């Protein structure tokens, strides 16, 4: 047996509480390279305590989000950063009703005799650092892998080895007490139609899930962090809110098993209110969905409060009010009571 | 390249949801003649043409009680072309009740070379226009069944994989030919094992059989599964409630059937009519989140009784139909969670390595 | 265990016969279909007895070919019918030094969801139909599974089930004694070049030998009996007889275990004389090569016989000499000693 | 879409061809700091970086004799940046007595939850940045080595399905950064296990390797094997001659390693210096057609009596050389089939899951 009873109602316990009814998360874990692009974004350098202050922005923001928020996804440096008040990052989180989350991948790498795909490297020495971790105040824990369409992509090597990887990872998470997000990203790039990217979706997920069954993962104690389903960004052809929240739910019904306690949802270039809308039109669906279906955003929750931060101590409650908005209008989004510029900016970025 | 058009799907899911309509279930009349010698040897009674036509009869021409009972009836291929004493086709007999007409379709199970005693299924040859003329006859789902055993080795890999293979095959000429498949990866009950292995090797197989399902393309809004519960087995020595069979027997499911499947038909086992209906009940009664339909394709569970009050002898022939009744309205408060309960229907109905 | 000691040396010896030094196959097993189009491409009417009399016309020519034929691969109405003499015609087989062969898959059928693939039917009773095959005198049997390198072919699904069916058909046959000769046809169709059959050719391979492990085949005792691999049909781009020759035995060397008995090779719509010099190139090539490299034809032994009959009892012993000339050729082709218009003619056939 | 191109590839198998060249074989220096240490232990010797850098040292210089015997030599990473006491690099003394350099990569096992004690091997991470640089240093082939274990339900087909993937990976990383991958799946001797079963599970396992690197696209000409004879377990109560070692090894491989592979380089398990030599030379004389190349890959059964005779005293250098040569010398002559033969290489070097 991978796991106790206790070790499973730990877990299955965790995971409950992140995708808590109205909660949904803050992916706040961009690698030190990756938030580089976003704070060149408005002319701030690249300083630890740049940052830092810009963290401390978004997990300081005033009581209302308390609600909106199960968890908070960070980056190692962030993990061991304090707030100005001596507070280390991951009480503050806490503290606020959330978990901590940690990204434990260590990015991705070519595969050889492919056009172009990727598998993800990480698991040398996973399982100690999950250990320590989870001794840091982590429970959950993040792990990216990235396929793309075109027109002999997800390969079969592909798919299987990234559902490999990302079922190891899990298995390492989940012996040292720590609940494993399973990130397949399908990315958007290409002009590939709805049907296309459903037939994709459903793929993956079925691959995944084998994966899992075979590595013994415990799948109360897991989340799902999947694409919502949507043409390709170069798509001509346009489809409704409702043709995507159809699509997104018809594939994971037909793949994702009842017992997955969370799906936590990508935006994946998403604009911030078009990511709100989509994940509405979901959670409106009339189709049965037997798990949490929310939010586990990065730039759409983040796009509105970096621009309006500009790197400028003084806008700091004008930045916290643009990610508290959004924070709110998710929380609404992932139970269907969502109604409604930087907010209606695609945010897509190849690869 | 899309396997089915849009309406050709939808006929498959009107199709499904019909025959587990809530409050319904699935006789199985579908004995293959040489298994239902065995049945009828047991009271007594001739393996006759006409005394399989006779005792088929009864059970479809039940009074009308059980309609909102039965949402389907599998028939073996023989019963398909019978008519009642009335003239009226078999398959009209049904419909006219309100139910949709079923057909097995395998040729029974081959052994796999190399393996302890393990087998997998045969019937495929010619399956396309099989279906095609079954649907034209009345024929509106189907059902193939697959034996997995539990045992010092078994079932292995190979075993595993032959047997969801080639149930996706059969789903999926099904399909083509506009018939619902019930899926039916059959784990036995024979041996000593415990709950929680019979459950981790159903959780095994029910993983393989769906992966399989998907790399063949199956719609699965258009099917069905009929598994076993997950319960000891039939020589264990330790006792388990059913709301502990009810426990491992909904997880099992929910780590393994999408929600997309339309519903869940047990078999019965080697369990009592009153077991079986218990069981059932409990099931349903899981306060967990269970996104398809749970209930019955009883195939002896549904029949003892009435078998044993027949006897033979055309003058039971109103006492076995409301044996049958009586069961047929056990199991469709079961499949709600409403069931709150002789000699016949306590009987173990097991026998090692079934097969028909 | 799948098989005692005693049943694996008969496999084993009976494989060795067929395919012993400088003997090939006589692939005669033309459903009544397929050996319609024959037919009548020569203006002879299909009835029962102008099968009969072209079939016992190959069966029955002179002793030049007896060292060149270890097997005859017939089909079901043929292996029960009798020559003019009174002999049946397996007996009249095994008198001129060769094993009978029976086909027993019961053709392709389309596999949904795909781009026109198919898979192949014929396993239901098929234990009891090779006991009685071997008790009517066959020792060996002949399955044949159809691929085809469109752009989305071969498909996984579509090689998966082949492989498996493929395997299956050979478990039942070594459990009854017959000696299966495993057939994935790669087809020639198409206008793509000699390095993507090569790609195709060793994937199928590839997943034929794991999906014959998996099911415990006994591999000294089977035959392969692959494409040669060849540019496409409707390839522009032109390619040696010792550039196919080495692609070939590339790809055999780089998938086939040296345990397989012998590799018999599937014609495929190459000219009577093509194929003979291809299979000679392949048995010239310096490669090192652990398995007998012959032939097993059909259309390449038969094409000169069938314009020589013309249907006319009169020219018997015309077209029976057309066979034995390619009889003869090809014996020495798979040694590597042959160097030499209805021989040239393409015999190419969609599908 | 090539992961190589013809150059690539052509290099890649020149290595691989020089090798294993005709009567040459590999010595396996490489053990970790903590397995070597196991060692020095058992000879009363300090662990410290010179008493490793020394006793390397005598194995890479011993006469030129040993040069027609050894093809590569495999490296701990520690190693390859040591000096002798020239001051020439440990890579360049192995260059100039004709021998390729090689480098272990991999990173130890770790656990695979779930199963009865299976493991995994770990290691890819930053695994190319690694190797362009062990290339940049001399290094031109690479080791990495996956342990399986027979015994009750395992190897299961997870332990196998992963170790073969994680192979397959760590070959296509080597070969897009120059160097010859060795794949190892090692099959431990422990257990009471006959000879059949230890073939039947090689089978298996080689089975699951070379379809994985089929489907990772790896170029077999330029790689090489490393597996475990076909051995009765280290218990096993029956006794099996060599021809019989050689008959199921050599079977093994026939049915599962395509022709295409260059070398099969053997390691030498818990067998003694002399079984190991005497085995191997009974394989090179199986009349069985072998299509590549059989020879050996050892590390404790060439280093045995050299430190046993070493013993930690640097007086003893010439006297532990000549014992490593003698056993590499028999080992030439083995790998041809032309071995016709002390207490330390005739003692069992068997350790209880061997780990380095």
């Amino acid at each position: 047996p991978a796991l106790t009873p206790e070790q499973k109602k730990e877990l299955s316990d965790i995971a409950h509480r992140i995708v808590a009814p109205g909660k949904g998360i803050l992916a706040a874990d961009e690698s030190t390279g990756s938030i580089a692009k976003r704070l060149q974004s408005i002319g701030t350098e690249n300083t630890e305590e740049n940052r830092r202050f810009y963290r401390q922005l978004l997990l300081t923001a005033d009581d209302r989000v308390n609600p909106c928020i199960g968890g908070v996804i960070l980056f190692h440096e962030t993990l061991y950063q304090k707030a100005d008040d001596g507070r280390p990052f991951p009480q503050v989180i806490k503290s606020k009703g959330g978990v901590v989350g940690i990204k434990v991948d260590k990015g991705v790498v070519p595969l050889a005799g492919t056009n172009g795909e990727t598998t993800t490297q990480g698991l040398d020495g996973l399982s100690e650092r999950c250990a320590q971790y989870k001794k840091d105040g982590a429970d959950f824990a993040k792990w990216r892998c990235v396929l793309k369409i075109g027109e002999h992509t997800p390969s079969a090597l592909a798919i299987m080895e990234n559902a490999n990887v990302l079922a190891r990872y899990a298995s390492i998470c989940q012996q040292n007490g720590i609940v494993p997000i399973v990130e397949p990203e399908i990315l958007p790039d290409g002009d590939h139609d709805l049907k296309r990217c459903q037939y994709v979706t459903e793929k993956v997920l079925a691959a995944v899930y084998k994966a899992l069954s075979d590595h013994h993962i415990y799948l109360e104690g897991t989340l799902l962090k999947p694409n919502m389903v949507t043409p390709g960004h170069a798509c001509t052809q346009k489809f409704s809110h409702e043709e995507i929240a159809m699509a997104t739910v018809t594939a994971l019904r037909r793949t994702v098993p009842p017992a997955v306690t969370g799906i936590t949802f990508l935006s994946g270039g998403q604009s911030e209110e078009e990511a709100s809308i989509n994940l509405n039109a979901i959670n409106k669906c009339p189709l049965l969905k037997p798990w949490a279906l929310t939010f586990s955003y990065g730039r759409a929750l983040q796009a509105s409060a970096l621009k309006a931060w500009g790197g400028k101590k003084e806008n700091l409650k004008a930045a916290q009010e643009e990610y508290v908005k959004r924070a709110l209008a998710n929380s609404l989004a992932c139970q269907g009571k969502y109604t409604p510029a930087a907010a209606s900016e695609s945010l897509f970025v190849s690869n």
